[PDB]
């Protein structure tokens, strides 16, 4: 009944960017806790430093300890409160920002991501995924605002592995999907409303931009460049996916991708790998065209998404395990129940077993 | 002159169907023989009976001997008049379902069939086919009523090997093809009139969903699992395949199944295999474009349907062998009469001949 | 202990042997019965009498019924008895010539044996394999003695469908096989010893002449002509293969093919096309390295024999429908242990699902 | 100087092994600790201890927690302590397997190991591959003696996905390899000496082997079953691949996994999949004709093992992963150093970079 959209208060992107941030940071404070590791510290640092300097920023820098624990996180927030800090900065991945986001959330003080990786889509988001110690998804943890602010240096991210913007353009794949399956079903997104309109067409566009751009965005960063095709994949993989999911909703993609968190053999492969396999799998639990499945298995055989079990490292007789990734998607309060239809386990195990199929017999084509 | 469609009462379909089936059946009876082999009362037994018992239907079993012929049928008649049944149920494959529509026909009785495959489109139909002992054709035998109620558990469909959905398909692609023949040609369909605007667009809607959901649904059965695809195209070899060509019309290609069935080198390849290869035969006698024999050849290969006589065991000189053929589809009475030309058996032989051809250069470009 | 080899007492072939039967049948008797189905007295009845009036030898026909039971053959019995007949002639397929043995046999006379097919290496042996009426393998009946004369007619068999010389040529592939792993182990072939140098080596030559001819062959048969590889086949699948299998052995690939008499999805192929799939589970039964399996797959693939499970109309779940193979191919008394190694069902089991696997990769890489 | 072989003193293999242990058990004693999962005890546990108790074999069942640390070995120690049991007994897995090792080898008492997966060649050895926590080599550790029995239950193994055969088919790939180039350079094995004649011909026939049997037992076991060739394989993957690198020797490819172990992008792939990529750099290390390269890139990719860097997850400018890499192979102690030739990280940086491009255009061509 209301609908609701949110949004960081600023998204900055371009090469170089890391070299502007305290023009933009000033804005919001004059003192920052800065949160890196050490690797990032190496890369970023000088340059980061240097422009808040520049701009009469003060910084302290503080080294993260690699994890998102509420240890290293009351450990952050003494140490903000003891230099007197008014802001953080997170930079780096994912596990770095999540624990900027609950540092600033915590201290009640504004905060700068910036990712030196496109390879998902939390970074806008008032949203961290709390995992097991042994891998398991646990829970959405929803902060109460965005990020003030997210910087993306596109000449950083096209110098990191093509891995990583592939694993990024997995994640953002599944956008259009989740969000038209809860439009359709009149859901509730994680903004706490219907979708606006806003929200549906930039998860739309997310797609959109993902089929024309993503080839040639891939082709850029194996060569270690910066194109427009690189900037627009780099938009769709961070704020319209961002938006889109948060403000538009998700459903079964991401709770089967929840659900492989079930499985050893999974473990190790990257968030966006699973999702994607897991948006085909939406698609044959929703029956979408033939049409549409075809282009889904080419875009991802085309810049290296899996497609089938044996991709994501699941072999031999897996109906009992696929029967456990289908209980866990469908637990209660998972985003499978979003879809405008009923969904039970069953369907959810035949969905991926078929998705299976359907990618094994579109490798043997090769095309 | 009329327009006439008839229908069974209720047909009703989804997976886990069999444990529902008492609410059904006892709102027509409350006391049923069922009929059905050792084999389908071992797999569906103790779920059926169990439905039954707890909506309190009584019921005694009776083990059907594996064939439809009238000592059967005399033999279950009396038993069903000696324990007091107010219906039949019917439980398994074909020569199971066409005698217990005898069995209640006979008694004058309510019958609910429940396919344990769906392999061909005879179940909803008042109507069940005749054949010699040595296989060949010998009669439409038909009913002045439709079962009372069809029911199909897809669950217990999905476990059935593909093979018989695939045949199953073959049967039901057939439909459109003789439907709009006999609607063209003003035809006398088997309920008695002119095809309703009704019968004829179910008909489409089998061809139309064969082609959306064929190649799918396959995949999902291979993998013994129900999809959306699945329940789709169960409702197509089923309700609307059994609709159409009833209360549309038969044609050529049912006339050169029938007319196959003189060879012994076909006597045991599934009906609508036969059926299948029966179509592209028709395509050639009233020359259909290329592009609609294309897309025909195309799904036959793509789903394991025959596309050439050699694919149905027929190879040689086969001059005089399908001569054969022609004159047994050609005889008086037959179906083939009712494409809207005059056919001969010299085009009938032509038609067949010519379709093997087809399908072998087809075969040749592989695709 | 004692190596016996057995044989008829002449074997005569080649194209128009048809019209110089009587010379060779006079020599054993100037008066026979003449066994014979209506198509087959249709085709070669003037042919045959002519030569026999030419050489003065008298004849009475007789109608064969189609089937190789008791009734018929004491029927055919008493005839004989009535018009004095001092020799029985059979003329046509497998169910004929068996139906002559018997007669033959029963009244003790000579017995002049006619294939006008050469599907099987049945001819040659004192033997007829009894089935049941719904097709599954029941006994191997054994005569004292072989036929006494056994006359191809090869212009007769050329003109005959492809699909039977091929199916004589998957009879014919499991020869060598079966002959050589009875060699192995020393075990006792249906002559009732040990096997000859002699018949091992025939059975090789089967193997050698396949190889090399029957391609040759093939192209020869549809063509409707004879050339000296249709010749050689035509040796090969009756008089090698009928020395080989009975005076050498046979083992798993047999007793594999009566396992598989079990299943209704098969019943009506032919005889050699499901022994041909047999010798390939038999060679991974057996461990036969990769170089040979290929060997034989790419030989079934070029002749059109089958080299999987689907091919033999066996879909889906199989695992219990092969045990069922795999533990009647295991029977008491069955070849299979005559494998120089000892077989349980799940050993073979274990073969024919892995023989499916080979077949099916190799079919994906088309060659 | 001196040659010395070391050996498990019996290695037992069949299908149904499990049920037979308790003869083979009570030959060393009469009362185990029983070391197993809660997975692999519902897998397992009925028959082991059914076996054992039937031939008079008293057994307590103690729950693994999953690791190998001290604090389960000294828990699982005290343990054994209190209920007086005289052996060990390991069911499972690479961690059960190493842990028992360890609770026998500080008791001082016998030992059995049951491995339910044929996954590397661990097993056989007087050995342990300790890591860190982050997953990065730590050291090998060695015991003075191997475990007294090593049984393979080859049922169990072939219902394990395949998946896990393809990894100690990827380990036991290395064996030749390295003992070959080990005997070239006279180095020293774990066994104490120089080769025997004897390690070295096992660790031959483990190559020819997987050549002549890996895609038969791949086959098999994708169907769930045993053939001759999965025994075959299981023994290669165990018996011969075991003796070969423990009493042969370790090389570069075993050197350049522990170097793999570094970078995270591989952590979670299995241990034979990078000793197989590992296997492909030493044949660029030492210069292997292109044939014999040709020959490995075809079996590795024939049976899904990796070839290039980006099937182990690395992209982009791996320029400072792969030295961080040859670095770490490199460091003093590892097994490179037994190469008859001087290797530097830069030559292991090389063959890696080579090898990755080899691989990859090796794909390019498809085979
Ligand atoms: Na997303
Ligand atoms: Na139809
Ligand atoms: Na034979
Ligand atoms: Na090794
Ligand atoms: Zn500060
Ligand atoms: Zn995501
Ligand atoms: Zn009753
Ligand atoms: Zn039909
Ligand atoms: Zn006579
Ligand atoms: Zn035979
Ligand atoms: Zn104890
Ligand atoms: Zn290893």
């Amino acid at each position: 009944m209301l609908r609701i959209i949110q949004s960081p208060g600023k998204y900055i992107q371009g090469a170089n960017a890391l070299a502007a941030v305290g023009q933009y940071a000033k804005s919001l404070a004059d003192h920052y806790l800065v949160i890196a590791d050490d690797f990032v510290m190496k890369l970023a640092g000088d340059t980061l430093m240097g422009s808040l300097q520049q701009h009469g920023v003060k910084h302290h820098a503080a080294l993260f300890n690699g994890e998102c624990c509420h240890k290293e996180i009351d450990r952050l927030g003494r140490e903000l409160k003891a230099h007197g800090c008014r802001g953080v900065i997170g930079v780096g991945g994912g596990k770095t920002l999540d624990t900027a986001k609950a540092i600033a959330h915590y201290q009640q003080l504004p905060v700068v991501l910036i990712p030196t990786i496109a390879s998902t889509d939390a970074p806008t988001s008032a949203l961290s995924v709390i995992y097991t110690e042994q891998g398991e998804f646990a829970e959405y943890l929803i902060y109460p605002r965005n990020p003030d602010m997210v910087v993306m240096d596109v000449a950083i991210i096209a110098k990191a592995p093509v891995r990583l913007l592939v694993a990024g353009m997995g994640d953002a794949l599944s956008t259009y999907f989740e969000a038209q399956a809860c439009f359709d079903a009149q859901a509730t997104s994680m903004a706490g409303g219907k979708s606006t309109l806003a929200a549906l067409s930039l998860a739309r566009l997310c797609y959109d931009t993902l089929l024309a751009e993503g080839v040639k965005a891939k082709l850029a960063v194996e060569a270690g460049v910066v194109t427009e095709a690189v900037e627009r994949i780099i938009e769709a993989n961070t704020y319209l996916s961002g938006i889109g999911f948060e403000s538009s909703g998700l459903a079964a993609a991401h709770a089967i991708h929840n659900g492989f968190t079930v499985l050893e053999e999974c473990h190790h492969l990257y968030h966006g790998e699973k999702v994607a396999f897991g948006t085909l799998a939406q698609l044959v639990l929703q029956n979408s065209p033939m049409a549409q499945i075809e282009t889904v298995l080419a875009f991802c055989h085309r810049i290296g998404l899996p497609i089938t079990l044996a991709e994501m490292g699941v072999s031999g007789d897996a109906v009992e395990k696929i029967m456990a990734v289908a209980q866990a998607s469908c637990a209660a309060g998972e985003t499978i129940h979003n879809m405008p239809f009923k969904v039970t386990p069953a369907g959810v195990q035949a969905a991926i077993l078929t998705a299976d199929r359907l990618g094994s017999a579109w490798l043997q084509q090769h095309q």
